[PDB]
């Protein structure tokens, strides 16, 4: 079954030890180099490719929301080879996407992200597929051009991204726009290293507040432009 | 939200890998000690306190059914001071009812214990209520009487739980009615050592196939003799 995507209310938030929780969570969430040094390896939080309004994290159709994540897992892993848990999910984000090291599987921080995922879930069938999960890829047929991804970049993009992609800082040291290659960008083995999910998601996000803008032709090349650069190797 | 306890359909399963993963799962919720007795330190399965019908296990009202439970997780826990997951719910489990030790929270036997109860919760809400949720507790104002619940033990419980509390072994050499004290019975720290967890199980399950046939008052009693007796000592 396929189901709404429902953002809860965060003044709804339950008290007790689990709201405190929950806002610890979308905090680790937010602003995780920050909140989480020791296991964080480059410049990205998670809200950085998870986006959410209202301060929220996770709760944008076609940016791979966390509502309804808890009840799709546990689930086959091919990177594994079998099934595993939310639990370990995140950790291969923090491995991969944040080019850092997994949290020890009952670390509270952790906990407190999937308390945050579970209140984000909340009132989702187990087992639902909601409206907007994951990131839609997209695909052409034929190799990325990454000279016409360069003058889309240049036009579209460089503003935010910088023209060697690293980004731009906030005020308080955070990305404000992140980097897209380099050292402070997503490691090698993170998801959006692959060339049909860049493609999707920057169909789909960006440029910022204009989803769904650039052709399909355009997308994909951009995305062979931005993949063309260094970043961390993952082990 | 309260909603019905509803139990799938074996026969539509999935297949693959979860569908794989939610067989072993149920077997090792229902043969505990025979499937992981590097965790196991008593006679107990799981089944023995969480029942189910036509092979299934922990799917009837008022004995903790694990309908809807992964959704109920993360959850505070006034026993280790924070939030904890369904996992961590589990290793305690083991270490308390089984007598045993928690497996790794990544251990693949834990993961398809997960799967099952996940299978089981399929369409609940997360964050509902199972109508029938849990063991109902039953507390009376006044001590137990062990002498009055050592003559009902005698009349309605003995022939299937023992003289000793040491249960019936069926043909493969698994209980067919566990030990209710005793070295192969539950420990010292297990929910089911609380007179009121006892005495509320006893009322709604016992004797088997006569749900709610004994008064408050005799539930009480016997639930009392019960506990007078000696069982593992829990670290
Ligand atoms: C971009 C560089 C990312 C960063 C930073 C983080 N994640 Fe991520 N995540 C990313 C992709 C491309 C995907 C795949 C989407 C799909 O179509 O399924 C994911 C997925 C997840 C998931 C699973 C979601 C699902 O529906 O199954 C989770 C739980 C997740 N990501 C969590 C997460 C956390 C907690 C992060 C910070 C530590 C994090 N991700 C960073 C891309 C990126
Ligand atoms: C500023 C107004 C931006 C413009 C123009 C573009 N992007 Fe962007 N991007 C921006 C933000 C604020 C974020 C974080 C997520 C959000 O949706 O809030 C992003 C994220 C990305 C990412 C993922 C994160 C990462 O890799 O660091 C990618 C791959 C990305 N953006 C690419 C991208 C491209 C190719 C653009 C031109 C077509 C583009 N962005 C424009 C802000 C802005
Ligand atoms: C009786 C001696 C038990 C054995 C054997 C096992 N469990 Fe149990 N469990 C028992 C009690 C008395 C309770 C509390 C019920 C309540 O009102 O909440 C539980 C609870 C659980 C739970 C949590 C259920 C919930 O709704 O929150 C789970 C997930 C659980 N038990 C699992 C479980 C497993 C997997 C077992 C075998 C390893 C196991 N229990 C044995 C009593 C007994
Ligand atoms: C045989 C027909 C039984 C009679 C009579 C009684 N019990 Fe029982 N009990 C029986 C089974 C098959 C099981 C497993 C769970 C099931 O519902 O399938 C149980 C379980 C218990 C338990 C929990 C497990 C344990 O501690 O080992 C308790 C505490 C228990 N039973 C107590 C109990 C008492 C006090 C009875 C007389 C009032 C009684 N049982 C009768 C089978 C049978």
């Amino acid at each position: 079954p396929t189901v709404a995507l429902t953002v809860p209310a965060a003044a709804l938030l339950p008290d007790g030890a689990l709201g405190e929780s929950i806002v610890r969570g979308r905090r680790y969430l937010s602003d995780t180099p920050a909140q989480l040094p020791d296991f964080v390896g480059n410049g990205l939080a998670c809200r950085h490719c998870h986006p959410g309004r209202d301060g929220e994290v996770g709760t944008e159709a076609n940016a791979a929301p966390f509502v309804g994540v808890v009840g799709r897992f546990p689930q086959y892993s091919a990177r594994h080879g079998r099934l595993i848990t939310l639990e370990q999910r995140i950790g291969d984000c923090f491995e991969r996407s944040l080019n850092g090291r997994a949290l020890a599987l009952d670390h509270p921080a952790l906990i407190d992200m999937l308390a945050y995922m579970s209140w984000l879930s909340q009132g989702v069938p187990v087992g639902a597929v909601v409206a907007g999960h994951g990131i839609p890829t997209l695909t052409l047929e034929r190799e990325p051009d990454g000279v016409h991804g360069e003058a889309l970049y240049q036009a579209r993009c460089l503003a935010c991204h910088g023209a060697d992609g690293s980004g731009t800082l906030d005020a308080d040291g955070r990305y404000l726009f992140p980097p897209l290659w380099g050292p402070r960008s997503f490691n090698t083995g993170a998801g959006m290293n692959r060339q049909a999910t860049a493609a999707g998601f920057i169909k789909h996000k960006m440029p910022l507040g204009a989803d769904d803008s650039l052709s399909d032709e355009e997308a994909w090349d951009v995305a062979g432009f931005v993949l063309t650069h260094p970043r961390p190797l993952f082990q």
